[PDB]
Parts: C-alpha cells; structure tokens; sequence
C-alpha cells in the first residue's frame, strides 16, 4: 500500500516570474493540505528536458525519504507520451513525464517500482490537453504524498519501458571529457570527468592548477578543482569563467600531465 | 466571527531579488506561526495593477478554501487608498489595495462581505507610508489566518465601491478580439475569445491549425488551440510566438473560416 | 542548552535558477523534518558579502525569535575563514561565514553568544571543500533549529572576533552622505542620512519636494522621501529613478535648503 512522502520537491520550466507553478500548488495543498512544497526550481530552459533531468540529478541523496520528487518539463502535455510514477531504492516517490526528465535521479537511485499515471481517481478534473503538469503531475504527487498506493495510479511498467537521455562517459585516452553543464550563477564549468581517472594542462590550451578550493588562487585566476559530485570542474576564483572562456554544453576538453 | 486559514497566497510587485518580500513574511509568520504562506509570484512588473490582477484570477479556483489570498501591488501606498479585505463564495479571505488590484479574482469567486483595513490592531505599528503593503496587506492577511473576525479589521462597505479594471469582451463580427496576456516563459499568446463562439485564418494574416495540445503540429509550427481558461490561444510547438510575431496586450486579433 | 527554532530565513548568492540552493534545504529538512524554511533572497550578486549583509539588517526585526538566520554568501569555502553561529539579543539564532556577512544584521540585534562551527557532529559528512554553504552553514542551521545546544557547535569567541564591514556615516558639513543601495525593482536610491540631522536642494544639483509618500508628487516626477529604516531617499513617482540619473552605491549626495 501507500506510504505518507510529506515533503514534495517540485521542478518545472514554467518559471516562477507569474502564476502558473503556484496554481500547481493550490492544487496540491487541495489533495494533500499537509504537505511541505519546495521548489528545486523553475527556471528550466522552455521544453529543455536534459537540463531538468541534470538539475534532478543531487536530489534523491539531498533529500530524505519521505520526498515526492515533483519534476513537470512536459512539452509532450496532451499527447501518448504518459506520465509515471516511481518508488526508488531509498523510498522516495518520484512523479513525471516518461520522456526522460527522470534519468539521472534514478541513477542516484534506481527504480524499484514504476507505473504509468492512467487513473483519473490520481488526476484533476477536468484534466487540460495544454496542462498535464498541472492536471495530472502535480496532482498524482499530492495523492501520493497523502498516502495513495502507488497500485492505484495506473498499470506497472518495467523500467526499461522509462525512456533514458545518453550520458558520455569521460575516458582515457590524457583523459577526454566533455562539458556538462555551467553553474549558471557563478560560471564555473563542470565535466563528467571522475575524481579518479586523474599543475596539469587543459585543452584553446591552459596550464591550470588542481585545488581543493577556489581561494587557493588568487582573484580571478583560473584553477582545476574536484565538485560534491566528484567530477572535475573549471572556474576563476571569485569570477566568472565562461565570461573568460565561453565554453558551451557538449564541448570536448582534455586533461594531460 | 472569524475563521482559521492557514494557507497565505502572496503575490507583488517587488520581486524575489532583494528581502523586501520575505520581510512581509517575517511579519506574516509573527503575527500567525502556524500558517503557510506560498508566493504567487513577486515578478509583477513594477506598479501593474493590471498585470498582478491577471496574475489573480485563477488562483480562487486552483486554492483550497482556507487560503488567504494577499495581494500587494500598491503604488498608492500612503495615500487616501484604503486597503479592502474581503471573503468570496467559495469561502476564502482576500486581503489587497482597492486599486483595482481584485478585480479577475473577484470574477472567479465574488465578494460575499467586504471592509475598508482602518484597524490598527490588524495593522504592524508603526505603519510606514511607503510600506503599506508589509504593515497593512500582509499584517491584516495573516491576522485573518490566524482567526480574526472580517469585522475587525474596519468598516463594512458595499461590493460597489471596489475598484474594477475594466476587461475587453470579444465579439462576433468572423470573431474579434484582442491579446490579454504572454505566457512569458514560453511565448505563447493569450486571448478574449472563449471556447465558445467558435484550419482557421487568423490576422498579418496567417493559416492556423486548431489543435487540442501543442505536439499535433511539427516543432516550430505555429497553432491554435484552448487554453485551461476554456480561452483561444497561440503558440509554437517547442518555440517563442511573439519572437516569430512580436504582439502586446492589447492587439487585436480576428479568427475567420 | 539548545531551543528549538522552528523558522529558517535561508539568504545565499547561488541563485534560485539551479538545484544548489534545494540541496541545502533538502539537507536542512534532514536535520530539521519540522523546520519552516523562508528564502530571504538566492539573488546576491555573486561574492558580495556588503550586498549580503545589508539584506540581511532589517530581518532580525522582521522576524519573530524562534527564527535560524541562515546566511551563505562563502566565497572563502574551503580555507581557514570558518563559520560562526551567534545567538542574538532577541534570541534569534544565526549562522553563516565569519567574513562580514552578518555585520549589519548584529548591529540591529548584537550578539549575546558566539561560536565557531567546528564540531562534525553539525556538519554534513563528509563536506566538500567548494560546498561548505550546504555541508557546514546549512547543516548547522538545522541543528540549531532541531534544538541543539550552541556550545555544541565548537569553541566559543569572543564578538569581536567577528569580522565587520565598514559602513560609512551621514555627517552635518547641509548634510554629506553616500548612497547605499539602489530599491532594484522600482529604481529608488536608498541614503545613509537618517530621519534626523534634517523644498530641499540635492547636489547634478536637483530640487526635489520632501514627501511622506511617491503619489504627493505627480506621476513621473521625483521626490524625497524616509523609508522604513529612518533613511533618507531618492525616487521617482511610479518609475525608475536610477534610469533617470544613474548613481551607484557609494556616490556621494549632499542635502542643503
Ligand atoms: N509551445 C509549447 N510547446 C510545447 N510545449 C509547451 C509549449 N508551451 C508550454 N509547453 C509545455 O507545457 C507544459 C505544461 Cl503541461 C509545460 O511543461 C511546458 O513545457
Ligand atoms: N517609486 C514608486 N512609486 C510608486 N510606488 C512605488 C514606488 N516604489 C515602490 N512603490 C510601491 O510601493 C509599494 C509598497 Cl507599499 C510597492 O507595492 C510598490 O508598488
Ligand atoms: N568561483 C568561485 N570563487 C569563489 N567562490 C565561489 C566560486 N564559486 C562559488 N563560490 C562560492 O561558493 C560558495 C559555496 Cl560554499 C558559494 O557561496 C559561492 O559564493
Ligand atoms: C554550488 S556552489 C559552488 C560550485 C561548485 N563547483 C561546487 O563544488 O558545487
Ligand atoms: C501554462 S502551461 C502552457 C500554457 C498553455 N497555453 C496552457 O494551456 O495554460
Ligand atoms: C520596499 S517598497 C518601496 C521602497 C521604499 N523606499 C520603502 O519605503 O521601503
């Protein structure tokens, strides 16, 4: 049966510049009045399902137990394409789009149980074409989040019927990696490069230090250094990088002796 | 007498970029420690009465009853400007400058009981007059959360002497109407025109399909299609319409065979 | 020992575009299930601790006294500048990087108790070097918050110990004073001149009538005014000063009649 997930971790692209993830919201305090709403963010790129899926990734091993994992970038809302339900290795509950926004959550933390959302008892009706994040999304995680079997959603799947996004794996080759993703808010550059395969030089070709952390270097100069994720990372100390060296997601870079 | 409401709907003008709103909130938490208080948004364009009502009138709808709805868009704050509280049909408080502020989330649920806030034991002394929406708004929205009687807060008026926008109805003349609001995350164009009086031609005159979601057409295809406010609507599939077609509120727009 | 406070106001410089500033958070809901967590603002610019900190000044008041002042603007994270947990003179508690941060919020509140946060049993193992926002100042603002005892954090010091940044006074010469921070969503300059050494002349020389409130001018037209600190300030009625005559915080503005 059901089990009572009475935080509720909620992302989408919808942005939080007007009212569309709050009413969202109104519909999950109405199903679900003691649940705890926190949002990871909204500010997904428009229809950006690999950037949804990356900021996704920390969130089961940030979060306790008791967490619905509300992820809602769904630019396939009134079409086949369904929403599932999950319960993962740690307990928690995730609901989304089986378009791939949940791959990298489920890497922390595979899949132990998957349905598809199918039941209108789990939904908001009347359920809008242009709104299933809404209508069905936030809705199934709020009935979860109050208790709701996770049975009761709709018929099980296997979770290899969840569509995956492609990871590229870094390898030795000197080490050959790409960019992943920027840290928006500061501009350091982060690589799927593990601790673990590694003054080094950096291929545009930098010899750049390897830190424990920023301020092992002066202001505003460059520096290699190991994220909370493990991979390697770029960045200048109290500035920013891409603003230096505009590198993009998908971007090759090396690492040699 | 009063009722509890636990849940506070907090929408501005101010932004989420600086304290100003979390201190509103401070005060909120101060006055009622057991409420919930949940941001509409704070991204309201600097002194849109209009926008920040837009921005209102799905909430009545999407929100539990126990939801008291605070809304702070006040450029008249410490002038002759009363704030109104008041509690619609479906049994929520709703707490706001009479400025026109109320006006589409009165449409949704009308006023049932309103009264001028002239109270200081609702009020958060001292009252600083550029700050009417911190010491009046959100200090009487969370003592009405708390319990207090509608009657306390001051006098009673009639639901005639708040402030109404007024609001452009569409017409069949072929069907005229106009741009109401942009989905800004997204680009997408909303209209007058409901469900309701209605491949179309809309004018620059374009050939349209009318679909039920967006994914019916090709990526970067435009279409028509309703909106969850049962209202016509424009859009690419996965792009920006006013970057293909740059319109504003207030355009029209006419749908012929 | 400890006592519970129940309320964290959450202030760091990461941005609420990413999943960084939810992870701290899912962290702190770990510690803390019961815990209330409040975003002051994510959007400090990035590694200014003075922009920090002068948000951070009016929140001690705002806010009730079971309240976890939680500040992480810590561009030093991973050297030997560590974190302090204070307990202020309204029984406030507040954690964050001993760099100056939480200057301006002490001086409306000073400290009664101080502590370096070196103890792991507070800390979330194994912390990341680049990460100590979420691993050492979120995790103990949990702790705190869960009830536990300051002593417990590490050792005591003494308040001066405790960084402070420089803030420069209004002085009688007429009256000479600095701007100090520009109102971002509205364009009003904020002074440093208080209610207190006061048609005004303000030297670009300009003259401005002195106003309770922005609509005793007409729309468009600027005004002085005090704000709610008892700070001299500059705007325009129902507009954007700042792109009218464009000051930046430290210029200097002299009042004379
Ligand atoms: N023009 C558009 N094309 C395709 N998808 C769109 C869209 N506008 C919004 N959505 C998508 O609609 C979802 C609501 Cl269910 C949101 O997540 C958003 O991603
Ligand atoms: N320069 C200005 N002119 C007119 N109104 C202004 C203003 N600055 C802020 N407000 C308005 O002050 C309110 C606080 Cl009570 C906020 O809602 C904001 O809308
Ligand atoms: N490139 C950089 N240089 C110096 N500090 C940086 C930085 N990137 C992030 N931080 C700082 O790292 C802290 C996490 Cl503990 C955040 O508060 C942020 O201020
Ligand atoms: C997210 S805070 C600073 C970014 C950094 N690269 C870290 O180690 O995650
Ligand atoms: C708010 S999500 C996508 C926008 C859309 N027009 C809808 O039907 O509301
Ligand atoms: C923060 S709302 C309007 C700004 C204003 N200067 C006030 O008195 O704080």
């Amino acid at each position: 049966g059901g089990m009572q997930h009475n935080l509720i971790a909620f992302l989408s692209d919808v942005g939080s510049a007007d009212e569309a993830h709050a009413l969202c919201k109104g519909v999950m305090y109405g199903v679900a009045p003691a649940a705890t709403i926190v949002d990871i963010t909204h500010d997904v790129a428009p229809f950006d399902v690999r950037e949804g899926a990356l900021f996704l990734a920390d969130v089961p091993h940030s979060f306790p137990a008791h967490t619905v994992i509300c992820a809602t970038v769904y630019p396939e809302t009134g079409t086949a394409t369904h929403t599932i339900a999950v319960r993962n290795e740690k307990g928690q509950l995730l609901v989304g789009p089986n378009n791939g926004l949940l791959s990298f959550a489920l890497d922390a933390s595979p899949a132990v149980e998957c349905h598809e959302v199918l039941s209108p008892d789990v939904m908001n009706q009347p359920v809008t074409p242009t709104w299933y994040s809404k209508d069905i999304v936030a809705a199934c995680a709020a009935h979860l989040a109050a208790g709701t079997d996770l049975a009761a959603v709709g018929p099980r799947i296997d979770p290899k019927q969840i569509v995956r996004l492609p990871y590229a794996s870094a390898s030795e080759v000197g080490i050959r990696g790409e960019v992943v993703r920027i840290d928006r808010a500061f501009g350091n550059v982060w690589t799927n490069i593990p601790t673990h395969l590694i003054r080094l030089e950096v291929k545009t070709v930098l010899e750049l230090p390897f830190c424990k952390t920023f301020g092992e270097v002066d202001e505003g100069q460059p520096l290699l250094y190991l994220n909370s994720r493990g991979r390697l990372a770029l960045g200048l100390n109290q500035s920013n990088f891409i603003e230096k060296w505009p590198v993009v997601p998908g971007d090759s870079i090396t690492v040699s002796p």
